[PDB]
C-alpha cells in the first residue's frame, strides 16, 4: 500500500496549516492542504492561514488596537496633553485600507512557504470524503460541482473549523456576521451587536471606536447577563464599564423581524415588541462547526450535535487514518489549541512517540474594550465539583486613572481555591494588560501551583500584576455548594 | 524592662511603614514612627510614605505615562486617528500639578491612618542614637540641634533607605537630580541626564516626551555600555531603541566642569573635553545608603561600604535589638524587598515564628520608554558558577507595528536555562506591557521551572507574552563558561 500523499489536511486552518508544515519538514512525509481560496476575500472569506489568520484574532486584534485609542487620545488630555479635541476625527477607511495590506502580506507570506517547502503542496477548492482513502477537490461546495482533483493518501485531517450561526428569522439575510463586518466600506452610525460571546462584545467595542458623530452601539442579549461561562462578577463589572464608555446594553432583548428601508438602512422589531432603525445590525450567536458540505457520511465518520466531528484524546475519528481539530471538533475553539492538537497528532501518529492534549487550566482572553484574561475554573463550577473552596478578591484602580479622568477602569482580580489543599483553580481578571498577565498565570496553573504559591512571590513595584501576590485572607467561602462566610 | 515603646521605627519608608503598621495592628505592639516631614517636599523631598511615595516609583511612573502619550499619539495617526499633527503640545505645568494632586492625596490618606490606629503615632524630625534603647529626635540633622523628643523603645529599626550620590567636580552643585527633577519649574529644551542606571534612563525617558518644540535629550554614560547588570542583549536594543525614539545617547563620556551662563543656562565641559550647552543637567549616578547622620557609631552599629548597615539574613545588625531595612543595608534596593524584610522581621521578632528573605529570582522592572521586565540570572553569571548552559532568544516586531510606524519597536525575550538540569535561571524582556508579564514569571521560578515547563503550556493566542511557550531549539550554550553552538 503505497499511496500518492501521506496526509491531506482540509484547510489551511491556523490547526490544519501547522500538522501539514510539521509532517513534512520534520518528518518529511508528503503532505498536501487543501483550502478554500488564496489570500483574505469578500466572497469567500476565509483561506490559506485560517479563520484566524483571514476573519479572526490577527485583523480584529488590529481593529481593537485602533479602536482603543479613542480613550487613550481623550485620556492623553488630563496629563497635559492639550490640542484641538476636535481635529480629532477617526477614518475607517484608513484602518481597513492598512489592514489589508497587512493581512494580505502574511498571506503573501504564506505563498512562499509553500514553494519554499519539499513535500507540501497547496491544492485549492472544496474537499470532500470519497472513502477513508480518497479525497475529492471541487470548484464548489455544491456535490455536483466539478472534479478538479482526486487524491489518494494514507491518512486525512479535516481542521475546516467552524462557521457563523445564524439565527432563523424574518429578516435575517439583511444581517452581517464577523465575516463581512471586516470589509464593511464605511463606518456605522447608528449600530446593533447581536448575542453576547467574546465576538459579540469585542466587535461591540470596535465600532465603539471607529463611530463618527452622533454614532452609537446598542448590544441585545437574549439572557440577563452578558458572556456566560467566566466570572460571574468580572462579566458583571464589564457590563458597567462598557456602559460608561458608550455602549448601551440591552439584556433579554431579542429581535423577531429586520426589514429594509428607502434609505437602505435596516429597521428591527424586538422581542418586547418595539422598533429601532440601524445602519448596520450584526449577528454573534456563535459558530457551528464547518462539516455541512463534506460527506463524511459517505465514507463513514460520526457527527453529533450540529456536525462537531466526534474524536478520541488524540484527534482520531470513527476511522483508522481520518482525523479532525480545531473547531470542528467543539472541544474548546481557540487558535492555540487547534495547533497543539496538531502536533500532538504529528508526533502521535508520524513521530511514532505519542501524545494527547491538555484541556483544562487552558488560559484565554476576549479583547473587549477593557480585555479579560481568565485561566482554570469558573467561581460556580469549582463550587460545583470540589468539595470546600475559597474565593479571593481584589478590585483597585491603579494609579493613573485619577488623571485620566477614566475613573471607572478599575482592575478586578479573582482567584478560586480548593481550601483543602491550597491548590489555584481559577484565576480571572479584567483590566488593561490582562491577557498579557494571565499568559504566565496559565503556566503556573498547568504548573500546579497553590495561593501560598502567588504571595510567597516578591512583587514588581509599579505594576499591576504585582497585586496578584497580596491576596492572602480570602473574601468568602463554599463549603459543599453553598454561600458560607466562616467554618467552624 | 517596661519601655514606652515596643518598637521605634526610623524612617516612614516603604519597608518603614509596612513593618510598622504590622507589629502595630497584628500583634498590637505599641509602636513610633519617626519620618522628616508630613507630606511631599521640596525643601525636605521624602516624607511620610517613603522615597518611593513621595520622590519615586508612584510620581516617577505618572510621568512615564504622561511621556508615553507622545508616540502613542503619533502612533494613532497610521489607525486612522486625523487631527491636526500640530495642535498636540504636551503642557509639563498641568502634569506636575496634577502629579501632586495624586502624591498629596496620599500622603493624606497616610495621615489619618495614623490617627485610626491604636499602637501607631507619627513623630516627625531626624532621628539619632542616643544607646542601644533610646532614640532620640532632633529639628536638624545637625546634632547641635534641638533635642524635640526623647523615645524609650525595645527595638529600633532602621528604614532611612539611600540617598543621591552626587559626583566631586567643579558645578556639581549646579546640576539636579531625581529629587529636583520631580518639581522643575518648566520643562527643560535643552537637556542632558547623566549615567547609565535605572533613573538616569527611565527619566531621560521622560523630558524626551514633555521636551517642547526643538528641545533635545542626551544621554552620557562613563561606561560604554548602558544599564550593567541586565541582559547584555537588552543593553544592547535599548540603546537603539532610545536613538530612534529620539535620544542621544554617548558613551565613555563624563563631564568634568559646569559653570553658569548669563542667560541663566548651564555649561558642560566633557571627558573627550568639548563644550555644550543645557537648561538642566540631571545627576543619576548612584544611591549610598542614608545613614551618613544617625551616629550608629555612638550605639554600636557596625558600617560598612559608603554607611551600608551590615545585617544578618534576618535584618539584625550589630545590636541584639537594633535592625535595618531597605535601601539602606545595601542589598538590592527596591520597595517590594524593603517591604518583605519589614514583613519578616515582623513575624522574626513579634510573630515569634522567625522568618528569612529570599533575595534571589526577584523580578523587578525598569520604566524606561520602552519597559524592561528581568528575573533571575544574567547570561554571563549563568555562564559561570553553573557548568553547561543554554541560551533561548527570540526577537519579534508585534503585529500593530507595521501601521503605527514604529518597525523599530522589535519585542524582545531570552530565557537563560540549565542544561543539565533543565531549570530556568534568568528570564529577560524588552518591549510593552513587560513589567506586567514577568511579574508572574517570577512566581514562576521562585516556585521553581524548566523550559520543558514554559513549551508544555498553551498560549493566550493574541500576546506577546504567548511566545514564552514556543521556545524549544536554543540558540547557543554556554559549556564550563564558553561560548559554543554544539555540545560534545
Ligand atoms: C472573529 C473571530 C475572532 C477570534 N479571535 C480569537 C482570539 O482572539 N484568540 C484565539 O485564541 N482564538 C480566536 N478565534 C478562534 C480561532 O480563529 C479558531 O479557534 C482557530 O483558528 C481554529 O482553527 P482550525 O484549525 O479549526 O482551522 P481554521 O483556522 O478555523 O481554518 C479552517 C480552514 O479550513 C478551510 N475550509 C473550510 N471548508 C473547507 C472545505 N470545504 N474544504 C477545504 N477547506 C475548507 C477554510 O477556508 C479555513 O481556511 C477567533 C475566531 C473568530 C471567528
Ligand atoms: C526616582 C526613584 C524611582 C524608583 N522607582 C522604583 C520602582 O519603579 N520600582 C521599585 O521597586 N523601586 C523603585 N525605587 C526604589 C524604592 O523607592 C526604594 O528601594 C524603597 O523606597 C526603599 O524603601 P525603604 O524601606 O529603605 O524606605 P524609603 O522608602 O526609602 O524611605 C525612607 C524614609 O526614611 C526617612 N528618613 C531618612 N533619614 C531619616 C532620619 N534622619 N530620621 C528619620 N527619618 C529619616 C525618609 O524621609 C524616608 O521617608 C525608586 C527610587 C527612586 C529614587
Ligand atoms: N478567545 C477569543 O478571543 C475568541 C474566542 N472565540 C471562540 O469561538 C466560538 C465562537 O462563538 P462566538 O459567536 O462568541 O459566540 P459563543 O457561542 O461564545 O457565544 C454565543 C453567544 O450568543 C448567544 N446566543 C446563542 N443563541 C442565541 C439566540 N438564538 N439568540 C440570541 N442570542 C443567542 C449565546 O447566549 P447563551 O450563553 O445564553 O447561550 C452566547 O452569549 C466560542 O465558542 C469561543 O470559544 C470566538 C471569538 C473570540
Ligand atoms: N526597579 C526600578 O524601576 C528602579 C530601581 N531603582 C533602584 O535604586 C537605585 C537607583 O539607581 P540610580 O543610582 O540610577 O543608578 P544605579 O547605581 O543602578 O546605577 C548607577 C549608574 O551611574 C553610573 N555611575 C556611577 N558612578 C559614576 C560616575 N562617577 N560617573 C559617571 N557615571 C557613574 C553607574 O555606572 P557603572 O555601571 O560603571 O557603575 C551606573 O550606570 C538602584 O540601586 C536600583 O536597584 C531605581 C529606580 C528605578
Ligand atoms: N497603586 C499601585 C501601586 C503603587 C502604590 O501606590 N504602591 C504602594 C506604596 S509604594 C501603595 O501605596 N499601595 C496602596 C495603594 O496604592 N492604594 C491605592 C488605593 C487606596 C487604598 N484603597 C482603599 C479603598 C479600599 N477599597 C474597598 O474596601 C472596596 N470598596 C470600597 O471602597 C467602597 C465601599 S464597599 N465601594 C465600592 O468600591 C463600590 C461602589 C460602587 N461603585 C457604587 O456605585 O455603589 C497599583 O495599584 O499598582
Ligand atoms: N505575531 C503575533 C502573534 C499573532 C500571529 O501573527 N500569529 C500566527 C497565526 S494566528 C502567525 O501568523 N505567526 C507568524 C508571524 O507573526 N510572523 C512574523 C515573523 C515572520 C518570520 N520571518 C521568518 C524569517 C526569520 N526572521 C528573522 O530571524 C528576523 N530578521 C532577520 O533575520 C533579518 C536579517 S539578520 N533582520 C534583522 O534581524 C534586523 C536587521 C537590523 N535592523 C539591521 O540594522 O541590519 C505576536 O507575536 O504578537
Amino acid at each position: 500500500m503505497s499511496r500518492a500523499y501521506d496526509l491531506v489536511v482540509l484547510g489551511a486552518g491556523s490547526g490544519g496549516l501547522e500538522a501539514g508544515w510539521n509532517a513534512a519538514v520534520t518528518h518529511k512525509k508528503k503532505v498536501a492542504v487543501v483550502d478554500v481560496q488564496a489570500t483574505h476575500g469578500p466572497p469567500l472569506f476565509a483561506a490559506l492561514g485560517g479563520t484566524c489568520v483571514n476573519v479572526g484574532c490577527v485583523p480584529k486584534k488590529l481593529m481593537v488596537t485602533g479602536a482603543q485609542y479613542m480613550d487613550l487620545i481623550r485620556e492623553s488630555g488630563g496629563f497635559g496633553w492639550e490640542m484641538d479635541r476636535e481635529s480629532l476625527c477617526p477614518n475607517w477607511k484608513t484602518l481597513i485600507a492598512a489592514k489589508n495590506k497587512v493581512v494580505n502580506s502574511i498571506n503573501e507570506s504564506y505563498k512562499s512557504m509553500f514553494a519554499d517547502t519539499e513535500g507540501l503542496s497547496f491544492h485549492m477548492g472544496f474537499g470532500a470524503l470519497q472513502d477513508a482513502h480518497t479525497v475529492v477537490v471541487r470548484k464548489s461546495e455544491d456535490p455536483h460541482s466539478d472534479v478538479l482533483e482526486t487524491l489518494d493518501t494514507e491518512y486525512i485531517l479535516i481542521a475546516t473549523g467552524s462557521w457563523p450561526t445564524r439565527l432563523g428569522v424574518p429578516g435575517d439575510e439583511f444581517c452581517i456576521t464577523s465575516n463581512e463586518a471586516f470589509y464593511l466600506e464605511d463606518a456605522p452610525k447608528r449600530m446593533l451587536c447581536v448575542g453576547g460571546g467574546y465576538i459579540a462584545v469585542e466587535f461591540a467595542g470596535i465600532f465603539n471606536g471607529y463611530k463618527p458623530c452622533g454614532g452609537y452601539v446598542d448590544l441585545c442579549y437574549r439572557g440577563d447577563l452578558i458572556l456566560r461561562g467566566f466570572d460571574t462578577e468580572v462579566r458583571k463589572s464589564l457590563t458597567k464599564q462598557l456602559g460608561a464608555n458608550g455602549i448601551r446594553v440591552r439584556t433579554n432583548l431579542n429581535p423577531t423581524k429586520i426589514t429594509k428601508n428607502e434609505d437602505g438602512s435596516n429597521h428591527v422589531h424586538f422581542n418586547d415588541g418595539t422598533e429601532e432603525d440601524y445602519d448596520q445590525v450584526m449577528l454573534a450567536i456563535g459558530r457551528v462547526p464547518r462539516s455541512q458540505a463534506l460527506q463524511l457520511d459517505k465514507a463513514g465518520v460520526r457527527t453529533g450535535k450540529n456536525g462537531a466531528v466526534q474524536v478520541d484524546a488524540y484527534s482520531k475519528t470513527s476511522v483508522d487514518n481520518i482525523y479532525a481539530i480545531g473547531d470542528v471538533t467543539n472541544r474548546v475553539m481557540l487558535t492555540p489549541v487547534a495547533i497543539n492538537e496538531g502536533a500532538a497528532f504529528v508526533e502521535t501518529v508520524f513521530g511514532g512517540k505519542p501524545r494527547a492534549t491538555d484541556h483544562t487550566k487552558v488560559a484565554c482572553a476576549v479583547f473587549s474594550i477593557p480585555p479579560i484574561g481568565t485561566c482554570g475554573m469558573t467561581e460556580e463550577e469549582a463550587a460545583k465539583n470540589y468539595e470546600t473552596v475559597a474565593v479571593y478578591a481584589s478590585s483597585f484602580t491603579p494609579l493613573m486613572h485619577n488623571i485620566s479622568g477614566s475613573k471607572h477602569k478599575e482592575f478586578m482580580i479573582r482567584i478560586i481555591t480548593n481550601e483543602s489543599n491550597g491548590e489555584v483553580l481559577g484565576v480571572h481578571m479584567l483590566g488593561d494588560s490582562a491577557p498579557e498577565i494571565i499568559q504566565s498565570v496559565g503556566i503556573c496553573m498547568k504548573m500546579g501551583a497553590k495561593i501560598s504559591d502567588f504571595h510567597s512571590t516578591i512583587g514588581v513595584h509599579p505594576t499591576s500584576a504585582e497585586e496578584l501576590c497580596s491576596m492572602r485572607t480570602p473574601a468568602y467561602f463554599y463549603e459543599s455548594g453553598k454561600r458560607v462566610e466562616k467554618l467552624s
